[PDB]
RNA sequence: GUGGAAAGGCGGGCAGAGGCGGUUUGCGUAUUG
């Protein structure tokens, strides 16, 4: 297949590491507006200075620093998003979406990193009796992975910026020759270098709006303002596997993922079929796991029961996907105390350690919708 | 009322042929002051 289009079922924020200060914004109505400082500042000179360089650096009481253009001028906006929520007293930092010409698209590095989490989950399920024969070749540390006994039961005690997944990515994707440690990752040995995803077509201005993300898990909830693609927008993305790049590397790949493909048939032929069966088994499993916790908001469960009977492949993206959806640690729930000492080793809570709500405490949902759901087919 | 007189060290010759700046890594998560 080529040009496998998608749709959007919840708010979806792909960050760019940038926020809109209140000098960029003046909401005249329930609609909001993104003013053009470079053009507006250079357009407010004809009527005259050094006052703009003094007032913007001062940041006084925002509202008046954007409504002072209303005196003898008006109508200087760029994008003019919608607020779509009962907020905005400016006092906000709207996190902006990634845009190529002021037009929102989905980056392909972000949809590949979600498939890579789904594919990593499938490799650690099926592959401890076969995980030693992978590291039997030029690693010599599989005896430690055999005496502990499913390499996960060793890695909880093996650990006991952050390079925590360094060995686990080197077992499922790329066995190296040697290192100062036991093994390391080699980018030249990877089936995922044959997985080609591309940036999608740009979404559109009509489907972009500001949101009001409330954080739930504490008695005092906090709001975060953010912009995200509204649910119901459908764009098209093309994903294909280059099978010719796997035929050349039939002897050079050394990993547990390659030892999941030689059992479904020809390993350069079933990798694209293994790929989506890994998607609908990581993300349906994190979909069912969130029906256990009812701390959110009621209506959240009526979204999750409606995610079933929906054709296509369902997966998370973006910013509101929690620790449960960007991490192997869905599989590390069934350990309990084997992961309880290690979750405090890294540490989590700050400003000692969170005892009973260590990992799953935060839920970031926009307008009562669990954000970040995109369904391919 | 000179061991002198005259006599180009030079005519021809591409530092050339082959070679991907490359492979993996989701602007995000954690909690409060």
């Amino acid at each position: 297949m080529t040009e496998r289009t998608l749709k959007v079922l919840s708010p979806l924020h792909i960050g760019t590491g940038n926020e809109l200060t209140p000098v960029d914004i003046y909401p005249r109505e329930n609609i909001i507006h993104v003013l053009d400082t470079e053009r507006l500042v250079n357009d407010l000179m004809n009527l005259g200075e050094l006052n703009e360089i003094l007032a913007l650096l001062k940041n006084p009481p925002a509202y008046i620093w954007k409504g002072y253009i209303e005196e003898f001028h008006l109508d200087p906006s760029d994008y003019s998003i919608y607020t779509l929520k009962i907020h905005g007293r400016k006092s906000m930092q709207i996190k902006e979406f990634i845009k190529l010409n002021g037009r929102p698209y989905i980056p392909g590095s972000s949809l590949k990193g979600a498939i890579r989490t789904a594919v990593l989950y499938k490799a650690l399920k099926e592959c401890d009796a076969r995980a030693v024969m992978r590291v039997v070749s030029k690693v010599n540390g599989d005896v430690a992975r055999d005496i502990g006994r499913d390499v996960l039961d060793y890695y909880m005690s093996f650990l006991s910026r952050k390079r925590a997944d360094d060995l686990l990515e080197a077992i499922v994707f790329g066995m190296e020759p040697d290192r100062r440690s036991k093994i390391r990752y080699e980018p030249k040995r990877d089936p995922m270098k044959a997985l080609i995803v591309r940036d999608s077509k740009p979404v559109g201005r009509k489907h972009l709006a500001v949101y009001h993300v409330e954080v739930i898990g504490n008695p005092q909830p906090i709001p975060i303002w953010v912009e995200a693609i509204e649910p119901g927008a459908a764009t098209d993305v093309e994903i294909h596997v280059d099978t010719e790049a796997l035929r050349l590397n039939a002897d050079y790949f050394n990993g547990l993922l390659w030892e999941c493909l030689k059992e479904r048939g020809e390993p350069g032929e079933v990798f694209e079929d293994f790929l989506w069966e890994a998607v609908d088994e990581f993300y349906t499993a994190v979909m069912k796991y969130e029906t256990i916790e009812v701390q959110k908001f009621s209506q959240v469960r009526s979204f999750y029961a409606s995610l079933e009977d929906h054709s296509g492949h369902v997966l998370r993206l973006g910013w509101g996907s929690g620790w449960l959806a960007m991490t192997i640690g869905l599989l590390l729930v069934e350990k309990g105390y084997k992961w309880e000492n290690v979750r405090k080793k890294l540490g989590l809570g700050k400003k000692g350690s969170g005892f009973s709500r260590e990992f799953p405490k935060t839920r970031r949902l926009a307008d009562g919708m669990p954000m970040g759901w995109v369904v391919l087919e």
